[PDB]
This record gives structure tokens, sequence and C-alpha cells, in this order.
């Protein structure tokens, strides 16, 4: 037994063969029918992540998140929030990998990249709410933040909403005058706009900044259409907020993950008797979001590992099928299996 | 950047190359060291571990062991308990691998083996606490489980006592028999005993059995000598033991990890109240420990990942002298940090 490892090179080629829409719409749909397993209560949210704060160059941290499936395998994201990664060396914000452990024996049987992964299941979980909860004929999208995970929530949500335009923001004038050329190939135009005009003129908005412990809001509290629905994205450290109360204690909210979102998302800011009912349960049961399409909804999305696997799968059913990626002999499987020291 | 990836055949050059006494005593001399720190407040005990049961074949876990170095790395050793390992799948029950993130930038810098790591610092661990703890002229080493942990647990003390004889027991025939060869290496006698005989003869004793849980103790509380140090190693599920414990209640008690021994560990079976300063305060004043030489002892063991990070260092340090290991891109660094579709 070896480990199948896919490279950065194997995963690139899964996009490159497979394109960007459609592994995107892959993930969408496998996020949804997982989502709605766990409703109907044949499947279950994933425990608790953890993490390790790190203060510098800026405060980030750095999480492990499990989730495992009983009698089959074990999936751990590691992901590092470092904000200053981009300015300070070149390497994205949210850097990370993801394994897959066999539930048996324990042996680690899959390793591949975290980094497009993560931003690819963030934006098909909220174009799975956005769907519920977003006008169906949404036109104008809103992006607070317009770094890495913006890219993917405008990919995504442009697949499953008519959107014809993209107002955005980021405190980075850098940063948002390259927006345009990173979203061409979606095909949705895209214009610079202050937060107050994306408040009142967006149809669906995410939030997806860097934006530090306290310093929040990124959206300011003011006139906003009746129809919105937010994504609320950004999500690393305890404390960290994008959210007016205002506008949040007037929204129906609804979480990935109750327990992760009252500790590290926007619900942080709520009383635990105002939660809506988790995303899960719209995906099994729309009664819950009946008719909150028409009035200001909010999606609490700070990830959870169960997404990753499910991403995951999407990645090997793919590399399988090409036999993609290489074996490599980590575990030290001794021919004694009582001695260490039987380097066989 | 690459990740640093070590091999089995990596792991194997490495010991043959250093050589197995040697190895050892640097992982020793590393973890004394170490452990001193922490004792000083110059370095922090790493957080509690967290896990995952698994009920079939027969009741284990999975783990996760996450250890930081500030501004330096993040070490991750993700590790199984899989006790029909041996018998059904000929692989060994401790099964993991230890990982290496640069703490700056949360980057995946080396990953490797954990198996013999595994075996290598918990050896070494018994070996700094029984040096503080046991008779210094002890010559008789008692084993219960005579698995994978037992072959460098009588390692690991033979190298900083004067082992005369081992004395061994394992609930398993096969198991017994087969350790006087997998221990030949060491130079120290081997004799099966049952636990009575254990008990009334040994100087120091480690139990390292896959005991179930509730089915301890797995040595009698029966007439042990006054100076007996016990390296209670066994750990894996909440409730899983190993000592009586009228014998524990005698001792002076010493954790490795104190939350973990409390939740793991034979402290799982005493209030909280009633242990001494854990081993790294050993460590950083021996006074404290000289003084139970001559006294029952018990050194209570669960591994902690701060010891992983530890022997890691010391295989990473053999490996790049010897220009060992492979380099694979793993992670994905997009050409454009704020891009993750820029694949490269
Ligand atoms: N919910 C999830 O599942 C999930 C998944 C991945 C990442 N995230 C989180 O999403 C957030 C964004 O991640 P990223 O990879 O896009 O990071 P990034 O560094 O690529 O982009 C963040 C952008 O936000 C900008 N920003 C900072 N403060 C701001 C403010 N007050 N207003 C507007 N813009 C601001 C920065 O200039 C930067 O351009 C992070 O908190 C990350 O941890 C969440
Ligand atoms: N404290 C630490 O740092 C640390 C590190 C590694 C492993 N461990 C733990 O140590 C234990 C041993 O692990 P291993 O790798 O040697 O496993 P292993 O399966 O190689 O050996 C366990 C042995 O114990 C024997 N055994 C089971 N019940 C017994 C009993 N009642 N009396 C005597 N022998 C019995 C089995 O026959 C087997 O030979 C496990 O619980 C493991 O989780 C602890
Ligand atoms: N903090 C960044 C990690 C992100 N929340 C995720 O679910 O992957
Ligand atoms: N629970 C088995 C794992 C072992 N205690 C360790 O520290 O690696
Ligand atoms: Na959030
Ligand atoms: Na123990």
């Amino acid at each position: 037994m070896e480990t199948w490892v896919l490279g950065r090179r194997d995963v690139a080629e899964v996009v490159a063969a497979v394109g960007r829409d459609e592994l995107m719409r892959r993930i969408i749909d496998r996020l949804t029918g997982g989502l709605a397993e766990i409703g109907r209560g044949e499947r279950h949210l994933s425990p608790l992540r953890g993490g390790l704060e790190r203060s510098e160059p800026v405060p980030g941290i750095w999480e492990w998140m499990p989730h495992r499936e009983p009698g089959d395998h074990i999936t751990l994201k590691t992901v590092g929030y470092s904000p200053a990664n981009p300015a300070r060396f070149g390497l994205p914000t949210i850097l990370g990998t993801v394994a897959r452990y066999d539930d048996t024996t324990g042996a680690l049987t899959a390793l591949m990249d975290g980094v497009l992964l993560t931003a690819l299941r963030t934006g098909a979980a909220s174009a799975v709410a956005s769907r519920l909860l977003a006008r169906p004929d949404s036109h104008t999208l809103g992006l607070i933040g317009t770094g890495a995970q913006a890219v993917t929530q405008l990919h995504a949500l442009s697949l499953v909403l008519p959107l014809q335009r993209a107002l955005v923001w980021d405190t980075d004038p850098a940063h948002r005058e390259s927006f345009a050329r990173r979203a061409a190939f979606t095909g949705v135009s895209v214009e610079i706009a202050e937060p107050a005009r994306i408040a009142a003129e967006a149809d669906v908005i995410s939030t997806a900044t860097s934006v530090a412990v306290g310093q929040g809001p990124v959206l300011p509290d003011t006139g906003v259409r009746e129809h919105l629905h937010i994504n609320a994205v950004g999500a690393d450290l305890v404390g960290k907020t994008e959210l007016p109360l205002g506008l949040l204690e007037r929204a129906f909210v609804t979480a990935d993950h109750p327990e992760q979102a009252l500790r590290e998302g926007e619900c942080q800011q709520l009383s635990a008797d105002r939660l809506g009912p988790q995303l899960a349960h719209l995906c099994a049961d729309p009664a819950a979001a009946a008719g909150r399409q028409d009035t200001l909804s909010v999606f609490d999305s700070t990830g959870f590992a169960f997404e990753d696997a499910l991403a995951m799968e999407v990645f090997l059913e793919a590399a399988a099928e090409r036999d993609l990626g290489i074996r490599v002999g980590i575990e030290h499987h001794p021919g004694d299996a009582l001695d260490p020291y039987a380097l066989q």
C-alpha cells in the first residue's frame, strides 16, 4: 500500500481537462446532495474545527478540519489563513492541503492540494445558498473583498443566477483594480463601486475580506434592496465579523454549521435563539426557505470539513478516471508489524 | 517551493546510516532538553490532541496532534490506533504520518512517516522519565505487552539504565515468543514471565498493551518492589487503563501532558488534584525526582505533539546531510496570489 498523491500539476490537469464551469457545477451538485443528506439525518455535520492563532506578521490562524465517513475514510483538511501572504510573499492568503485516511486501518491513502479545492467548494456553497435565498432573476452581484475567494464567489454565482454585472470594492486599490482581469472569463462585467453603492444596488452580495478582528463592518448599515441575499464568507479568527449588527438583526440568517458560526461566523453577533434553520435543513426541506427570497437573507458561511471531503471526492473521481497522480510509500509498513525497526 | 517528502525507504536509510543506538540517543537528548525548556517556561505544552473513535473491526481511534513553534513551523501528526491491524492486515497497530508547515505562511514544507518516529520518541520519553524516577542501578525491566512499543521501550531504557534482564508478558503467545528476536539487537536477555512475577521482580516496568476499554489492569496489584518505577505507556480510547487503582493511589504520579492524561492516561482513575509536577518540570529540576527514585513512581505517558516535532527534527537533520527524500509540488501556489485559477 502506498499513498496516492495528486500534485498541483495533477489538480491543474483535472480543471484543464474538465473545465472550470463543469468542475464547479459538479461540486455545486455534490454539495447540494450532501447537504440534503445531512438535513435528512442520513449524515452529520463535521465536528468543530480547531486552530492555532498566529500573530505575525499580521494576525492569522492555522486550522485542522476532520470529517469521518464511518467504515470508509477520514478526511482531514489542514489550512492556513495568513492575510499578509499576497503582499509579503506572493503566496495565497489561504494555503492548505487535504488528506484521506482509511477508516479501517488508519493508513494515509490520498493527499492533494487544498488551495484550489477550498476556493471551489466555498464558491459552490454560496451558490447552493443563493439558489435557495436569492431572487432567481438576480442580475447585480456585489463583492466586498476582491481577493482569491471573490473569484470563485463570482464564478459560482454566475452559474446559478443570471448575473449581468458585479459591483466590487476592496480596501486595497490594486486588488480591486485587478479584479476585472481575474473575472473576465465569466463574462460578467465588473465595475468598481463603493460599499454604500453596492449595498443600495446589489441583488446579491458576497463579503470575503481579510478584515481584522473588530474592524467590521465592511458593508455599511444603510439602505439595501428588500430582496437582498448576502453570503457572509469572511471567517478566520474569533471576533472577526463583516456585517453590521442592525442589518443582521433584520435578516433571515442561515448558517452552514450553527455551532461553528456562533463561534466564528456572523452569528457571533447574534443570540443563538435568533438563528434560522441551517443550510442543510434548507436543502432537505425547502419549506424553511419558502418566501425568504423576497426579504433580506444572510448565509453565514464558515466552511466545514464535509464540504472538503465532497470536493476531494469530485477531484479523485476525475483523477482516478484519468490515472493521474503518483504513488509514494510514505508510511513505514514493517514486514513484521510488531517490529518498528524491520525497515523492510 | 515544493514539499520535502521522506519515504519509507529514506527513513530506513536514516536508521541504517545513523545506527539505532545513536538515533535513539539523539531523540532522548532532544526530548530531555525540549521538556526542560517547557519546565522553565521557555516553551509550552502542545494543545489537547483530538480524536475520532472507530468501532470496527475492533474499537480504535484516529487522532490529530498539532504543535506550534512560533515563527518557525507547525507540526501535525495524524495517527491511527487500530489494534486488529497486525493479525487482520499485517499492518502495525499504530499507523501515522507527520507533517510540517511553515508558521509564517502556512505552507506545507515536509512530510514523513510517523510509524518509526512514534516508536522512537515513545521509548525515548520513557527513558527520560525512568532516568529521573527509577533507581540508577535498576537491572530488571518488566514489559507487559510485547508488540511494537515494547521494542523501543526496551531499547531506550537499555540506553539509560544498566539493564541485565527483561521479564516480558503478552496475552498472545506468538507475540511474546517473537519478542526476544525483535529485541536481540539490544543485548538484554529476555525472559517470558507472567504478570505477578514481573510485578514481584522488576525494578522498572513499561505497560504498553492494546487492552480493551475497561479490561484492565494488565499488571496485578500485588507485591511490588518498594522502588518500582512504572512507565504507563498504553493509551488510546477514553476508558482504557492498565494499572490497578490501588497501586496508582500509592504512587508518585507524573504525567507527560496533564489534561491528556486526565482524559486518556492512568490519571483517568485519579482525582485531578492528586498528580505531581508534570514530566517537563522534573526535567527542569531533577531534585523533585531524585527523592522519588526509592519509592513507587508512575510515569503516565500519553504522547504529545511536541515529542513528534522534536523527533522529526532529528530525522530531517540526518536526511538533509545525506540528501535523502523527494520534492513534490503538492500545494497550488498560483502565479497571481489573488487568482485561485492561475494554475502553474
Ligand atoms: N467560509 C468559508 O468556507 C471560507 C473558505 C475560505 C476562506 N474563507 C475566508 O474568506 C476570507 C477571504 O479569503 P481570501 O482567500 O479571499 O483572502 P485574500 O487575501 O485573497 O482576499 C481578501 C481581500 O479582502 C480585502 N480586505 C481586507 N479588509 C477589507 C475591508 N474592510 N473591506 C474590503 N476589503 C477588505 C483585502 O485587501 C484582500 O484583497 C478570509 O477570511 C478567509 O479565511 C472562508
Ligand atoms: N504513550 C504514547 O506516547 C504512545 C505512543 C504509541 C502508542 N501508544 C499506545 O501503546 C499501546 C501499545 O501500542 P503498540 O504499537 O505496541 O501496539 P501492538 O498491537 O504492536 O502491541 C500491543 C500488544 O499488547 C498485547 N496485549 C493486549 N492486551 C493485553 C493484556 N491484557 N496484557 C498483556 N498484553 C496485552 C497485544 O497482544 C499486543 O501484542 C497502544 O495502546 C497505543 O495506542 C502510546
Ligand atoms: N479560515 C480559513 C479556512 C476556511 N474557513 C475554511 O473553511 O476552509
Ligand atoms: N493514541 C495512540 C497515539 C499515541 N498515544 C501517540 O501519542 O502517538
Ligand atoms: Na461568516
Ligand atoms: Na498512559
